[PDB]
């Protein structure tokens, strides 16, 4: 008889459950192309979880019950008792997230399921399973999703023919910045404009530089370069009129990195100074205390979302001091 399409949009969000909503309170998407490929779902015919003439409240209670199970608990139930169903891209009831060339979007997986648009008699239980082997740090927080048809479109009054689901994956990133100051031999000092930095990390005893490639998943791309200053692949960060050297839209995950000065400010130019970035792997320690990014060992104030505020700019910290008086 009749079918509907369930479309999973698997994306990655940064922290600071309605699976049908692409907006998530307490979270924000990592980029416009932050879809997550390689995620896998099993989809079960869950019509036997329904009863005839059940109320909307009973359906919501059932949906909530399954959403509040862990994936492993829901799999224990579904694997034992239900059958795979729906035409997925990996098989009956089997979905893998891939790029959608039509929509131009990553993290997409579509499944066609038999539905009853006139009464709630068909339902599908969707549960994420292990991703394709290959982002170990990603928090895959999707829940068991019980999709009960029909889902009526309030605008149109029609049953929805496509259900869009936005299962939540959370990527941990932080946002380094610092201020470059210049110190005159007479003790005067100022914010420095025009310092050109790049970011590198160490891998196998060699430098890899943060490149200009679009972010995919939570991952930045890193390049070996012969000439980071003039290599267009290497992202440069320029100190502005407030002295601010800001990763800006760029973010970094946990680990150790370096801001490398590629062009010093005239008069404040000895191998190229490397300012250490130490990014802890969580916002908070065991006791809920903030864990700071360290810039050359200095704690760096930071807000969720990573935007450097006017108040942070006024503060001008952390600051790295460049001496005009060469000694
Ligand atoms: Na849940
Ligand atoms: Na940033
Ligand atoms: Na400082």
């Amino acid at each position: 008889d009749q079918t509907a399409e369930i479309v999973i949009h698997k994306r990655i969000y940064r922290d600071i459950i309605d699976p049908n909503n692409p907006d998530k309170d307490g979270y924000k998407l990592l980029s416009k192309t932050s879809g997550l490929n390689g995620a896998n779902f099993e989809v079960y015919d869950a019509s036997s979880l329904l009863k005839p003439n059940m109320t909307p409240e009973a359906i919501r209670a059932l949906v909530d019950r399954y959403q509040n199970m862990t994936r492993k608990q829901a799999l224990k139930f579904a694997r034992a008792n239900l059958k795979l169903a729906g035409q997925g891209n990996k098989g009956i009831g089997l979905m893998n997230t891939k790029n959608d060339p039509t929509l131009g979007e990553d993290g997409i997986s579509r499944i066609t399921v038999s539905v009853d648009q006139q009464a709630p008699t068909k339902a599908y239980l969707m549960i994420e399973v292990a991703p394709d082997p290959s982002n170990v740090d990603l928090e895959r927080k999707s829940s068991p999703m019980l999709v009960v048809f029909p889902v009526t479109d309030p605008i149109s009054g029609n049953p929805l023919q496509t259900i869009h689901l936005y299962p939540k994956n959370v990527g941990y990133v932080r946002d380094p910045y610092f201020f470059k100051f210049g110190v005159h031999p007479d003790g005067t000092s100022k914010r420095l404009a025009g310092a050109i930095f790049a970011i590198y990390r160490i891998e196998n005893g060699k430098k890899l530089y943060l490149d200009m490639s679009p972010v995919t998943d939570l991952r930045n791309k890193w390049v070996s370069t012969t000439d980071p200053l003039h290599d267009d692949r290497v992202n440069k960060f320029v100190s502005d009129q407030d002295g601010l050297v800001n990763t800006g839209e760029r973010f970094l995950p946990a680990g150790e990195y370096f801001f490398e000065e590629l062009q010093g400010v005239p008069g404040y130019e000895a191998k190229s100074r490397a300012i250490k970035i130490e990014i802890p792997d969580s916002w908070e320690d065991e006791d809920g205390n903030r864990r700071f990014v360290l810039i050359d060992g200095q704690p760096m104030q930071e807000n969720f979302g990573g935007v450097v505020t006017p108040e942070m700019i006024s503060s001008g910290y952390p600051r790295v001091y460049n001496y005009a008086d060469k000694q």
